[PDB]
Order: C-alpha cells, then structure tokens, then sequence
C-alpha cells in the first residue's frame, strides 16, 4: 500500500491529546525521533508554516502544513523536502474519541511512490517512525490508565 494507516490507545480524553500532537512545531514534546524541528514563517496553527528537524545536518526533514482543523482534531501536511523517493506526500494526524478516558490516535501517510520502495516504507515509516511515536504517546497518558510495552 502507498496509503499507511496506523491508530494507538490512549489512555485520556481525545482533547488532550489534539493539545500534545496538533502544535505541528511541538512536536518534540512526545515524538522521540523528532531532532527538534525549525518552524518557519506563517505561524504553527496557520495552514502554511514549515518545520526542518535538525536544520544545520546533513540528514534534515522539512515538512509543510497544508491545512488545520482545531476543533476536528484533524492535521494535515507535507513533505516539500523528502529523504524518501517519492512525487506527491500527504499525511493527516486525527484523534478519534472512543470513550471520555480512550481515545484512538490515528495517524496517515499516503504518498506517489514506486511499489518495490512503497513495501519497505511501510516497515520503515509506519512500523517504525510512526509505531514508536503514537505508542510512546500512549505510554505518557498511561498514568491514568497502565503502561504497556515500547513500540
């Protein structure tokens, strides 16, 4: 699939979550691969604004919000710099409230790449990046309810 779709258990009310993961700049405050991003222009809750992680590397991110719904909880962006040999990315990050104290955090990546590289970002993207992320976020809201095992 050049569509990944990956969701996680949260221990909390959805609300809280969009107050850690919708930032889109803040994102260095639970996702542990995030080398600390540079936020250019536009503002980080304005649909236009840039994050570089590292930025003076010679392994950066740049990444570009397409668009933001606060009140929705769905987050929308870009890749305009990829490392990955793709053409058009596009990823969403939506919290889905299943109950008041859990919550399914559901983060997508779709993107035009070729299908011998697409079955390797899978692993690489979602059962990497992505599967640590969304856990390890999980595991900070697990003093409500539990922690469970990283990644």
């Amino acid at each position: 699939m050049a569509t990944l779709r990956r969701s996680v258990e949260v221990a909390a009310p959805a609300a809280d979550v969009w107050t850690l993961v919708g930032d889109f700049s803040a994102i260095h405050r639970w996702h542990p691969q995030v080398s600390a991003p540079t936020l250019r222009g536009a503002s980080p809750h304005t649909p236009g604004a840039e994050r570089v992680f590292g930025a003076g590397t010679e392994e950066e991110l740049v990444e570009r919000l397409v668009e933001r719904d606060e009140s929705a909880r769905r987050l929308v962006y870009t890749m305009p710099d990829p490392p990955f040999p793709i053409t058009n990315h596009r990823a969403v990050l939506e919290v889905v409230p299943r109950d008041d104290r859990h919550c399914t955090v559901v983060w997508t990546a779709m993107f035009d790449c070729s299908p011998e590289t697409a079955r390797e970002l899978e692993s690489v993207i979602g059962d990497g990046v992505f599967a640590v992320g969304l856990n390890a976020l999980a595991e900070r809201y697990g003093r409500l309810e539990h922690h469970h095992h990283h990644h």
